[PDB]
RNA sequence: CUGACUGGGGCCUGUAGAGCACUGAUAGGGCUAGGGGGCCCACCAGCCUACCAAACCCUGUCAAACUCCGAAGGGUCCCAG
């Protein structure tokens, strides 16, 4: 499972970045959510690594 | 439950780059259809050129309307989140 963090903030960055966003659930800042460790998951993980942060659990 | 976004799979494309196979452009040399003069000689032709220049050969380049090539990506469909 993956802990993933909202640390930056997406306001000036590209729609699709927004949207990967909400299809993780991470709405507010510093907002932690547990989320399965699947491609499909993990390829939006990626997608906005520039404003995440990921653990392992 | 079909959405933005994402994962896998197939198909579509001619840009970036690159290249010279086409079309044009283009540097140096070699070889020479044909040019300027020329030893001339019109009875008849070769030859001379540190003056041009067709093709050809070597070396060396350029291109939005060049392409023997060709990405990253993008588009679309199916299944999955
Ligand atoms: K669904
Ligand atoms: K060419
Ligand atoms: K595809
Ligand atoms: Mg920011
Ligand atoms: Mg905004
Ligand atoms: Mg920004
Ligand atoms: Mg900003
Ligand atoms: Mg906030
Ligand atoms: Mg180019
Ligand atoms: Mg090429
Ligand atoms: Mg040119
Ligand atoms: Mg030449
Ligand atoms: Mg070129
Ligand atoms: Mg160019
Ligand atoms: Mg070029
Ligand atoms: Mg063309
Ligand atoms: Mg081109
Ligand atoms: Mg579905």
């Amino acid at each position: 499972r993956l802990k993933v963090k909202l640390v930056k903030s997406p306001i000036g960055y590209p729609k699709d970045q927004k949207a990967a966003l909400k299809a993780l659930g991470l709405r507010r800042l510093q907002q932690e959510r547990v989320l399965e460790d699947t491609p499909a998951i993990r390829g939006n993980v990626e997608k906005v690594a520039h404003l995440v942060r990921v653990e392992v659990v």
